[PDB]
C-alpha cells in the first residue's frame, strides 16, 4: 500500500497472510486473501499459477505483522488450492484472477472466530456500489514503488470506485479492463495498492454491510496518474465461488 496508514488485524479481521515454503526451508510472503467462511480463503490466481502445489503454502489468520507472530494468530495448511480455469495472463490485465484456498490446521480444524479472526461477506450478484464510492484496501505490499522491502506492519488505505467507462479511456487502460474487473484510485493518485498487495480485499460498505467487493489483481505501476488499481469484481463470480466451496 502506497500512502494510507498502518493498521492491525482487528481492523481487517478477515485478512489472510499467505506464504510459500521454498525447498531448503525458507518461507517468503506471497499474497493476501480474505476469509469468506471458516474453511475458505479467497485470493487471486496469479499469486499461485507459477507454483500450483498446495503443500508449499502457509496461511495465517489473525496476523498483524509480516515476519513476526501476532498473539492469537492461527496457522493453516492448504487442503485445496483451487485456481480459475479461465485465467489468462496479459502483460498486465489478468482475466479471471480469482482463487480459493481450503484451509486446515495440523489439528484438522478450520478458522475459529475471535477478536482478530472473523469472516467477510460476499456481495449479492452484480451488486456493486456506484463509482465515486470510497472503499478500503488492505495489505503487506510495498510502501513505495522503489522499495525493496515490504513493510513489517499491515497497512490500509481508501480508494474510490472508477466507472467502467472511465477506466476504458485509452489514456487509462482501454480494452485491458473488462466488466468482470473494477477500477479504483485516489483523486490525487497519492495512494494505491502495489507489489505484494495482490489477493487482498477491497471492502466497500454496501447498504449497511462490509462487503468483499473486489480482490487486488493488477495495475500499471503504483499511485500513477491515469493508472488505477484493478480488482477482481467478486459480484461476477458467485456461481464460481459457491460451486467450488463445496
Ligand atoms: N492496482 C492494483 N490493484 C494492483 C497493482 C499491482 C501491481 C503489482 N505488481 O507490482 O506487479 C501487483 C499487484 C497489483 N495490484
Amino acid at each position: 500500500i502506497i500512502g494510507g496508514e498502518f493498521t492491525t488485524i482487528e481492523n481487517q479481521p478477515w485478512f489472510a497472510a499467505i506464504y510459500r515454503r521454498h525447498r531448503g526451508g525458507s518461507v517468503t510472503y506471497v499474497c493476501g486473501g480474505s476469509l469468506i467462511s471458516p474453511c475458505w480463503v479467497i485470493s487471486a490466481t496469479h499469486c499461485f499459477i507459477d507454483y500450483p502445489k498446495k503443500e508449499d503454502y502457509i496461511v495465517y489468520l489473525g496476523r498483524s505483522r509480516l515476519n513476526s507472530n501476532t498473539q492469537g494468530e492461527m496457522k493453516f495448511e492448504v487442503e485445496n488450492l483451487i485456481l480459475h480455469k479461465d485465467y489468462s495472463a496479459d502483460t498486465l490485465a489478468h482475466h479471471n484472477d480469482i482463487a480459493l484456498l481450503k484451509i486446515r490446521s495440523k489439528e484438522g480444524r478450520c478458522a475459529q472466530p475471535s477478536r482478530t479472526i472473523q469472516t467477510i461477506a460476499l456481495p449479492s450478484m452484480y451488486n456493486d456500489p456506484q463509482f465515486g464510492t470510497s472503499c478500503e484496501i488492505t495489505g503487506f505490499g510495498k510502501e513505495n514503488s522503489t522499495d525493496y522491502l515490504y513493510p513489517e506492519q499491515l497497512k490500509m488505505t481508501v480508494v474510490k470506485l472508477i466507472s467502467h467507462r472511465e477506466c476504458q479511456q485509452p489514456h487509462y487502460y482501454g480494452s485491458e479492463v473488462t466488466t468482470k474487473m473494477l477500477c479504483a484510485a485516489d483523486p490525487q493518485w497519492k495512494t494505491d495498492s502495489c507489489q505484494g498487495d495482490s489477493g487482498g480485499p477491497l471492502v466497500c460498505s454496501l447498504q449497511g454491510r462490509m462487503t468483499l467487493t473486489g480482490i487486488v489483481s493488477w495495475g500499471r505501476g503504483c499511485a500513477l496518474k491515469d493508472k488505477p488499481g484493478v480488482y477482481t469484481r467478486v459480484s461476477h463470480f458467485l456461481p464460481w465461488i459457491r460451486s467450488h466451496t463445496k
